[PDB]
């Protein structure tokens, strides 16, 4: 809690199209669709390896030391679906506003604002825990047309072995109750 | 080095900076209860990963250090304190630019020194997220902006976490001439003593 999700109109019901400002960086920058929504590039990736402990008893995987992507909300598609990480994510925030909800593993729900208006409470810089399930949508604003841009630093640097996506509504009944799951049913496959 | 070579060209501020800074950014200071860093501007560790790595350090021959796996830093650069100065660091670091706009002068080992402007109006060449590696000597500066009353914020962060032993940094402009010409040195000097 904190925040009062209250999803703008673009937000339950996406656009066709995003202002061509957006567009312009999309194309500019060559951001692509990601699979929780919103876009996406990763800059960077680590050319130093680590090993690291993962569970399968355990095993050994070896990852890049750290990877580095540009994260965006846009009208178009304003949505980042409820998916979980097993490294902690570092966020910070660069243009626009947006909302996360996180859901903790034991049943938690927690929500709070991305901006610059700090006084108002407004986060610029942000990290979730692996294991915490999160998810975010774009907050109306002007300053930066509608648009909601972050960069995204994982440690170690991200793979999808150890991406996983909540699975739909059904799994959210399970962590936050039917009544509180159904609200934020609109943030989940 | 994809950034856009830029054009040092300093301000008033930067060569002869301000007294204190202006309110909105005292009171950002205040607020977020930053410090003013050794090498200029403002800052505040932000994060510092829980988790730890093993990594191999020299002292040829080297030996096992543990370290954070990462750090977390808000930097501001003010007209009353408008620079990074010049410094190395073992490792590299990723930088995402936040509000304000600057300016970065790095220094590469061979000599060779390029300079990029960092704003989000890219389609001048700004860029908003640069990696400067390790090795390399970075220094930066802050530059006029309205957006964010001449301020300049960004957010570092270092893998392995920063460690006092990863940092070093160049002394006067001699260091700085057996790096690049006497000359071109003497243009790129308020960013070193
Ligand atoms: N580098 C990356 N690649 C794919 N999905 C990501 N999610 C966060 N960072 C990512």
């Amino acid at each position: 809690a904190n925040a009062a999700i209250e999803p703008a109109s673009f937000v339950k019901v996406p656009m066709p199209e995003p202002p061509s400002s957006l567009q312009q960086l999309i194309n500019d920058w060559q951001l692509i669709k990601h699979r929780e929504g919103g876009y996406f590039k990763e800059t960077d990736r680590s050319p130093y390896t680590m090993e690291v402990e993962k569970p399968v008893n355990t095993e050994m995987v070896t990852r890049n030391q750290s990877t580095l992507i540009y994260y965006l909300l846009t009208p178009d598609s304003p949505i980042g679906k409820f998916h979980k990480n097993i490294n902690r994510i570092i966020h910070i925030l660069q243009r626009g506003k947006g909302q996360y909800v996180l859901v903790y593993p034991d049943g938690q729900v927690k929500s709070f604002k991305v901006g610059f208006d700090y006084k108002n409470g407004e986060v610029s810089q942000w990290v979730v825990p692996g294991g915490v399930f999160k998810a975010s949508f774009l907050l109306p604003n002007e300053e930066f047309d509608n648009g909601f841009l972050i960069s995204e630093v994982v440690v170690p640097g991200f793979d999808f072995e150890d991406h996983t996506f909540l699975k739909g509504e059904d799994e959210l009944k399970h962590l936050v109750g039917p009544e509180k799951a159904a609200e934020l049913a609109f943030l989940a496959h």
